[PDB]
């Protein structure tokens, strides 16, 4: 499978033709205020420098594999373990976030992919209700170098080639996310890549993460993907809600 | 295991001492309204008179085995199949519902136990989030004989003995439930019997169902449990919410 051509994703995975797919366009005025949505809780996300983590150009994204003991709760009794994070981005003067807001596409988007603690392995969780939870934040331009992101972005040159990887010191993984864990949208969707399995709980933060113009340029670019092609515009088109209601932790 | 058969359930089954157990006290004023909770969809519940259904005294309840094809949705793409329904009840003028509302215990409670269509087997669903969903309705005293409930109560004589069972004509299972499928409380908890597994989605109807005093007396007076004891007060004590917010489908 790849972005921007064949095979059709449903030939790869029938679930890529499901009714309830991600990403979606968030229209905050059609969002449902639910005060049952409490602030997210992250434990164990502040890692020591050793052991190191693996950072990989997989030809679809840059992926950081997370070690055991990163605990995330969507609320009381809704418990997850973090597996990995990866990024979606565009190209020189083209935004490449997956999710959109009132049709606006942000420069880039981070995904932190988690597994329900009721499941030992991802493949057991795929297609199961609440089996996987993703935390999603938009990356936008700010005036400062983002030092947390600099630790990954400063290493993309080393992994320019499709299928290459490097080791990086442990860092504060939660510094890659917005500081505001209270304001977010939540809906039920799918993986945005094959096999596009449904039953995924998507949390999208109100607050965006700020990178320098240079940092956003580094992210788009530096990596190469399938063939002699640049790894850019690695986002799936917006998918219809098809009767789903996005909830919001705020009115 | 037994109801008030001290020693306590946590020895038989230490999941019974989990943080997120059922049942709970519903306090409507503290419930979170989410306009995302849509009306329950129950299709295939209008059963023909043939085939017959197994009705059984298991010494903990009377249980009706439900056939394939009873489809239920809690939301878009969130589907279930009904497996069985069973009742919880009191004694000679002592109420026996499992959920309470602001401390009010109701005379009885019907539970309709469903299996998520993302799970082949109940034993894969036990302990997983949303694996099982129960529809729960309160049984109150009203002036009239309940038609739907007569079909089950009229047959308890035949199975008064722990372990006994009979075939009963098909019936409209949906007729056992309240009027308004748009008005319910919802939270996540556990089986209210051993093994007390967590991840059960509980839906409790706002509106009740009315049975005659003769009918309520029949329910609690006709059946025998373990030992030479009456099958009565077959309900678990109220469990703490521990931070879980109960949701409501209505402002
Ligand atoms: C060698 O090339 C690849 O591995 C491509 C896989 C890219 N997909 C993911 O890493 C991924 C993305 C999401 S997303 N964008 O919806 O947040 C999620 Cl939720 C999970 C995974 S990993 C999954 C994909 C294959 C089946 C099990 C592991
Ligand atoms: C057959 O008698 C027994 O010994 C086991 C106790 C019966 N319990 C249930 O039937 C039961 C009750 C609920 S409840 N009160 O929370 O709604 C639920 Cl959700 C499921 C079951 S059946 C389940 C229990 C053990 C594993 C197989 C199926
Ligand atoms: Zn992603
Ligand atoms: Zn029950």
């Amino acid at each position: 499978w790849r972005y921007g051509g064949d095979p059709p994703w449903p030939r790869v995975s029938p679930a890529c033709a499901g009714r309830f797919q991600s990403p979606v366009d968030i229209r905050p005025q059609l969002a449902a205020f639910s005060p049952a949505l409490r602030p997210l809780e992250l434990l164990g996300f502040q890692l020591p420098p050793l052991p190191e983590l693996r950072l990989r150009n997989n030809g679809h994204s840059v992926q950081l594999t997370l070690p055991p003991g990163l605990e995330m709760a969507l609320g009381p009794g809704r418990e997850y373990r973090a597996l990995q994070l990866h990024l979606h981005w565009g190209a020189a003067g083209r935004p490449g976030s997956e999710h959109t807001v009132e049709g606006h596409r942000f420069p880039a988007e981070i995904h932190v992919v988690h597994l329900s603690t009721a499941f030992a392995r991802v493949d057991e969780a795929l297609g199961r209700p609440g089996g996987l939870a993703v935390l999603a934040a938009f990356l936008e331009e700010g005036p400062e170098e983002n030092s947390a992101y600099e630790q990954l972005l400063s290493r993309l040159e080393e992994i320019a080639e499709e299928g290459s990887e490097t080791q990086v010191p442990g860092l504060d993984i939660s510094a890659l996310l917005p500081s505001d864990f209270s304001r977010y949208f939540q809906y039920e969707g799918s993986l945005t890549t094959p096999p596009c399995a449904q039953g995924v709980i998507w949390t999208v933060f109100n607050q965006t993460v700020m990178l320098s113009a240079k940092q956003l340029h580094t992210l788009s670019d530096t990596l190469w993907g399938p063939g002699d092609s640049r790894l850019q515009l690695n986002f799936r088109a917006t998918q219809p809600l098809n009767g789903r209601v996005i909830e919001a932790s705020f009115p």
